[PDB]
């Protein structure tokens, strides 16, 4: 289960955050992806393709597929499981694109939230990857994205048919239940106010409200010094503790990492709940040109980083993402 | 207001832990007190003196007076708050021991719970509290003090008769109620199951219950690498928001800064609200001699560190205690 | 705000329940009216008819409007308030019908839950009032129907546009918000499970998910002798204290009655709050022929009946319904 | 289980309700106990004797023992759970008057708080508790008297040592844990406002609190006819279920009887979770003269009644308490 935030400030402020959640150790990296680069949304099926426009900073899963990013223009996108997401029923004759690579494909493509959402309701192709291959959990999630204007969509595929809600009112997302629904729970807690009550368990549903209500007490601030630390704090709030395990549970998920970006500057930021100082990434400080390199930024081995990790940055082989089943 | 809890792990692995709400700045610093320095309860009423028998870390508030911190024997010691104190009735006449300082005499002639329960039961000094109208709140509070043995004990004046709860079992405690209060209503929860529902709310009870199911749901592990996350974790989640302000309630006290300290191993970590990275101070590389100086940790000006802040230590003098209400802002 | 639930017993077992909370006095009676009569859907504006096919014994509002009451075919109605129905957008040109005598119109043509959804669906009419006519607080409700077999069916009209789920899984309504919603919220109460927690605040959403955790926890059972009392149990549940007032809320809705029918039995079953004894009446041993008469249960007075006050009916003149705005 | 609460109400207005919840039937009955009638707090143990000072109306639980009731001077006493209940410690040597005729004693013998609060204070008997170990819970309970002028009392034996909680404030009381725990977890619920939040959950504290906020909101008036209704709806919302059963929970206490009482007018109205309507005993139109007879309305057989049950009342023999523990079914 994971979670997601945007903060709208003052003067095109514009500053989103994303929760990390796995059973498990997750084993992701930042990868960098200049513009100028072609990518295949699947290997073994009849796929689309496409030039990256836009370079980018991304947040891979065991180096196999993003799920949070932020591109030059200010936009990030971010990945959330939901337990009941279908993308299609038999007879797809459609460019079968994969859920690995789903995330990648739209950063490279988009600058504005709005531009997404024209090509994303074409339903040009249908993009999957087959049940429990690994033997995992699950394997189901919906995407939310935001420019640095401020406006957010959240999309998820109904058994196949697409679901989208676009507008800047809608700024959290939790995994589940359906969104329509996970948004009418609030409406029972809102009226209860927050401070004089606000439900703490860690169910997917609860964690949403506390966002809610949390990330519009905050300060209606345009400074940047200060709404960062301000949007991680939810973050915190919203992240739940490490290693936790009870009689009845006896492994749980719990919180690895957190994803914040200066959408309004162009900035992004990551934390890690095992290391002990907190990095980022200036992408302004950053040459997305057509041929500057792909350099890699590991987290794997535990490494500890902090500051502008941008010197620590190292030319790697861009992480091959996996439609196969193994 | 804050918030604190201990956790309890094998192989003698006891990581204590503090939260600090505040509605301004607190402008805290850190400073380090060299064992050997004697010091005196009171400028101006009559209370006892005594000489620092145990080195002792502490964080400053306002550079005037130590809210936590250790002293050389894995002895961590926090002060918290508490509307409904009373120290002392119309007519108490005993050595009147600031509470500026009463933090610091403990952490300095102490390193054994036990030891303290019995010097504490004596009711030697009273407790001197200054009264201020203008923008102040009056000190009212309580304390807990934790040994790496992993015995803790809870003291609190309830109109003005103290009353203390020792034990590895208590480990949790927050503002408010009193907690004998506290303690059982969060057994209520505990019926509840904290899976099934938790008062998230940023209340005194709501953290208390909060950080009381959870402390034992993490990682029972003797390796402090990953006890110690697991514990600020919790600290992070009993942490209420930043700079929290609605149209009907306008202020309200928000998280500064966390403490933790890992007494099986003697080492201090420290991160501020408005501090991205985690550094700490190894206290078995301190030298607590004497003569050793008194050395400062200054953040007044928002310095910023991170990994371990030996190296950027300086020596200053001692800060200065508050007694007496100030005359004015 | 008021509530209705349904319990599915065993070998046909169909008992309903309705609540009733209003701020001031209802002055509500209990009107019987025989088969073969016939009715005119409003007054001043173009409307439809029909002619009543069965008998039926119904709770009256101020002696004006129906909104409760079972046929002889074991099937009950009952309209709820909903703050957010609307029932059509200018350029309706149907015969317009008041929502006076939607309920009468109902129970007069219908048996069976699977007919009255049949002819709903056709919206051959729009049925108004016009609003705050004697300054009242609101005017909005929708409407909820089960037959002697356990199937029920919701309907409310979505700014004019009529919504309906029927099935018998469905068997609680209260009043806001939307019923998709309304359930919605009840998915996270019951993975908290009810008995380890179940809140108690009265606001119409939190009174759904208690009568529906107890109307299943309730014993499933054929008998009649039990079933009656234990339904009016959740109802007394539900139901609220009388005259409640704090500082905030000056005056408020209270619990003025309640009603059950023994839908498999044909017995309907009312209580008043200011009342000791409870009354009932048995449609088996009521003459619903075409030319029996209209016999009035008065209890604005504050008459106090008991046991079967079929001997206390009196010959009476049937309220005269209003779709006039005074 | 069960909870109890009082009304306090303008022109000297006090109505008190209790309310009644078992696993199975209680075969609950009803006598009637003219004044001075002489009585042995036990059969087999040293304990003391008395004559009925004020007739006294009480609602029996099995025949054996009475649960709740009133006596000639609007003073109603009730009887409910709490396990956590210790009467007397290893050696106690008092008269122990058996725990099935403690409240009749009572109600016999005050017409005051004020006084009982005396008498009792003098503790002067024991509380005799028998074991069983085949389907029985031993007795471990409290009880709770009002006067007419509105003043309540709480008295519990916790831990061998009673302690008793007077006044007019104290008017709600449930099951357990102990009043000192109950009535403050219940003040934390009222900062979040019954309006905005309320435990609804069929639990003990929850019931507790739902009563307390609500009791203050009914309408306080001094008219009998309007009173009375605002006091049982309470009593029915505090009520739980009836016949309860889950998989992982299978048997639960349900309700099975409600009982209220209009002190100001001395009136007592009872209802049944099987008996539709509601009827009362006006006890102002009953006489208690020493040569009265003892009266009992029966209920084992499910007799149905109405209105004012005074001309439905059939002469019988006392019941029979219970002091030892039942050899078997
Ligand atoms: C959140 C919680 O905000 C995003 C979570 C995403 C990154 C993970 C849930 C995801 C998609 C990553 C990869 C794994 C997914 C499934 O659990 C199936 C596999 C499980 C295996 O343990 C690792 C690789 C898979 C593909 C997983 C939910
Ligand atoms: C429930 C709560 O289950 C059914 C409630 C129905 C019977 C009432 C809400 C209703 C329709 C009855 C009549 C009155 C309605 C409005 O409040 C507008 C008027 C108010 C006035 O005080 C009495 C007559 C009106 C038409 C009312 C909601």
């Amino acid at each position: 289960m994971c979670t997601r935030a945007v903060y709208l400030g003052p003067d095109r402020m514009v500053v989103t955050g994303r929760t990390m959640d796995w059973k498990e150790d997750i084993m992701s990296n930042i990868y960098v992806f200049p513009r100028g680069m072609q990518r295949a949304g699947h290997n073994k099926e009849k796929t689309v393709n496409w030039t990256s426009k836009y370079g980018s900073v991304i947040a891979t899963g065991y180096d196999i597929g993003t799920c949070d990013g932020m591109n030059e223009k200010g936009l990030v996108a971010s990945l959330l499981f939901l337990p009941e997401s279908v993308y299609s029923l038999p007879g797809d004759t459609r460019p079968a694109m994969g859920i690995s690579i789903w995330t990648q494909y739209v950063l490279d493509n988009f600058a504005t939230v709005r531009e997404a959402v024209d090509e994303m309701k074409k339903e040009t192709f249908r993009i999957d990857a087959p049940r429990m291959p690994n033997g995992g959990p699950e394997s189901t999630l919906h995407m939310a994205i935001t420019d640095e204007t401020g406006n957010t969509a959240v999309i998820e595929y109904l058994d196949g048919k697409l679901s989208i809600h676009e507008g800047k009112e809608y700024q959290v997302m939790t995994n589940s239940p359906r969104y329509e629904l996970q948004l009418a729970v609030n409406d029972y807690w809102k009226e209860v106010g927050g401070l004089q009550m606000l439900p703490g368990t860690n169910r997917s549903s609860d964690r949403f409200v506390r966002a809610s209500f949390y990330i519009h007490a905050i300060p209606q601030t345009a400074d940047a010094k200060i709404a960062v630390p301000s949007v991680l704090s939810v973050m915190r709030n919203v992240s739940v503790p490490f290693g936790i395990n009870t009689p009845e549970k006896p492994h749980i998920s719990s919180t690895r990492w957190r994803s914040v970006s200066d959408q309004k500057n162009k900035v992004y930021y990551f934390e890690s709940t095992l290391t002990p100082n907190l990095f980022w990434l200036d992408l302004k400080k950053i040459d997305f040109s057509p041929k500057a390199g792909v350099k890699k930024l590991s987290l794997t081995k535990g490494e500890i980083y902090a500051g502008d990790a941008v010197k620590d940055l190292k030319d790697s082989q861009s992480f091959t993402f996996l439609f196969e089943t193994p």
